[PDB]
């Protein structure tokens, strides 16, 4: 049969091999720095498993070379070395991940070399340029306007397992997740451009209603304006792609920012493994570590909402034993030691289950100056003693793709990615038919 | 071994049919007006299967004297009779249903009898008052004073289903429902009572938070003041049990009842299968049948909290087909014949599943003078091809009690109720232990 080489110890890589190696017809090897790691990823499959070091450009050429794709879920700095390798060794390449510079340069070569690099085909990016795509043909092929593109995607706990002060569940870092309400966004909206600096962000966060039982609030991505030329809607007014989180998140970060609790400054209170309730006696000048007088100096660095989110947020702090003897773990700085305690605590446990949720809406204005809204909608969620969604979402995806590279369904050679309904189409149907992954499409009544 | 005979064909039957029936020792005889009924609910477990009229005393007597324990999961109207046949033939009964006075007028028959009758042993009444009087029991035990009881509890699409305009799914009516926020309701708040009118109760609604990944609201119930003798807590300020519901559902419920559609009064608008637009065409005076004429109808009798929310409920209110030609259900009233359209579209579908919330918060003050607050919370889902949590949660702790009744761990005789540790302890054990039930008790940090 065929001969399907993944790289990758990410939780992505276990539904991958899984529903891959399933298939009579295909022969999965598993690629990781060490032998142990892909054995066991490979294991419940019984597939073949080697240790490979991605920057060795032989060890790299004789695997590609035995393979007739390659699933490169390594970290995307990664890619180049492995498509680099493709292209000496004429082997195709699937990855999840958005095209980088460093890909558009080898771009010439792969089209020369004569295979195929399919790209951005996970959930964010994938799963969403599919379905996007689909409506936006659908209205422009109905000689239709999109006048308004929304589209929000998050990966949280399932609520019945959202009971932190976040609402939110690391596997495994934090920074990212904290800083991000720090980042500038930039979009469109009533034709015009929009942007929001760092500072301004926080306040930008707002309840974003999808169904009845969620408590969702959005803010917007650092830059949206790409979706225009991307999607090919220039008469769009409003153009908007953000981020989901529960109701609390942006309130239980400002508190935290308010607190200078996300600077990464090299700062000494935070050099050793002192009590927490020491570390922000030092850091917020408090009276003494009593909880009293550390709660006197956040309120006066803080300005809270209401006393019920005053509350909840200190409670918060609390339970994150902040006002605690326990000890930090000695990051040097705030924000890392921070993060460190949040890792710890806000871990998904056995029978916990993540979620996704993705909504794209747009409003559409027919030729005949009728108007519509439409909404697309997906809720996944992981198995208990199976995959999580977060896996899943991006590990079909993927593999729907490879088989799709190998069975030349999608056709090259070339840098591909998921932006016509040609190679569109056959994605969405398998994604349904195989696996039930599909967005609910709805015009709003 | 045991005879139980089950009295009722509701959903709430069959998982106590089936887990009793499993039991080796326990023969389940099912009873239903209709043989084929009972041999339905029976044959799942091969289980004896009767007809049976309740009002009927002799066919009574008969099958509760072949048995040794009836459970009654009819409705509360005929415990009575059950009840006087249970006298008659000396045989044990357990219900999920609050002591009706009925019941009291029989009590010293019962006592004199020498069988138990265990109420109240589902749910609401059930489980909460397992868990309500467990925490109460040890704040008094410590010398602690509960001066706040709040509880809270819903039966609710799981979130990922709750998308229709009530956030809510009927099985099978919607009459009581919608009613609820027209009910007057007395609570205690911060040491007196407070009581909301029918036309205040709408006013009252609020968010409530229990996690972060739900979007709840709650209104009072009608009468939370019984709380303080049943649960002991003369010294508590404030004492209030509640309904929750999902966001949106007092707002949609509002705008119908400004629209005089939860009027019952005999109207002939509603007699005959007319198009629904007509009906409110006629209903509302408006100028046409015309999406545009009923709105402006609508937006000159209602109160909307923001655009979003009339953009909300008005497109709720065409999903629901009423500015359509669809002919309504003609119940010769408005309240009936919007019933009958919210139940004929807002029922379960087969992979949808199901949710029951339910949450005490306690707010105690110690000897010492120092306060805390304590959560005990359940968070229950249905099972798709399996039981509802609505039908889980009442059967359970029925078939536990049932088995505790047979086998002398509840020791009657009387007319006995889930009001103290003796009779909770083993059914709280016993629910989470078996099933996996219980409430999560956690101290607020």
């Amino acid at each position: 049969g065929k001969n399907v080489l993944l790289l990758g110890s990410g939780f992505v890589a276990q539904p991958v091999i899984d529903t891959l190696a399933a298939n009579d017809d295909i022969n999965v090897t598993v690629a990781c720095r060490t032998l142990a790691n892909a054995q066991a990823l490979a294991k419940p499959s019984g597939s073949k498993a080697i240790s490979l070091d991605v920057t060795d450009d032989s060890a790299l050429d004789k695997v590609l070379a035995d393979n007739d794709v390659v699933i490169s879920l390594i970290p995307y700095t990664f890619h180049p070395n492995v498509v680099k390798s493709a292209i000496r060794t004429k082997t195709d390449v699937v990855t999840s991940s958005y095209i980088s510079p460093a890909l558009r340069e080898l771009e010439p070569e792969i089209v020369k070399a004569g295979i195929t690099v399919m790209n951005e085909i996970g959930l964010d990016p994938g799963i969403d340029h599919l379905y996007a795509v689909k409506t936006i043909d659908e209205v422009h092929r109905a000689g239709g306007k999109l006048k308004s593109f929304l589209s929000y995607c998050g990966g949280l706990p399932a609520p019945e397992d959202s009971d932190n002060p976040l609402g939110y569940k690391f596997s495994w870092s934090s920074r990212g997740v904290l800083l991000a309400l720090r980042n500038s966004a930039k979009y469109w909206k009533d034709g015009k451009i929009e942007t929001v600096s760092s500072e301004d962000l926080m306040a930008t966060a707002k309840p974003y209603f999808i169904y009845p039982g969620y408590a969702f609030v959005c803010y917007p991505n650092r830059d949206s304006t790409l979706f225009k030329d991307l999607y090919h809607i220039p008469e769009a007014e409003t153009v908007i792609r953000g981020t989901l989180r529960y109701q609390g998140f942006p309130e239980f970060v400002k508190a935290l920012v308010d607190m200078g609790m996300l600077k990464d400054d090299a700062n000494e209170i935070f050099s050793k493994p002192i009590a927490w309730n020491e570390a922000l006696k030092q850091y917020l000048g408090a009276k003494s570590t009593s909880k009293e007088d550390l709660i006197a100096s956040i309120d006066s660095k803080a300005t809270w909402k209401d006393d019920e989110d005053r509350e909840r947020i200190l409670s918060g702090f609390a339970w994150l034993g902040l006002f605690s003897d326990a000890k930090i773990t000695p990051r040097g700085n705030a924000l890392d030691t921070l993060c460190a305690r949040l890792e710890e605590l806000m871990q998904y446990e056995d029978n916990e289950r993540d979620m996704v949720v993705l909504q794209h809406k747009f409003g559409i204005e027919w030729a005949d100056g009728t108007t519509e809204t439409r909404t697309s909608t997906l809720v996944d969620y992981g198995k208990v003693g199976g995959y999580s969604s977060m896996a899943a979402t991006v590990g079909y995806p993927v593999a729907i793709a490879t088989k799709f590279v190998l069975d030349g369904t999608i056709k090259g050679p070339g840098l591909l990615a998921p932006y016509s309904p040609e190679i569109n189409d056959p994605i969405m149907k398998e994604l349904k038919d195989k696996y039930g992954i599909y967005l609910k499409e709805k015009t709003v009544a």
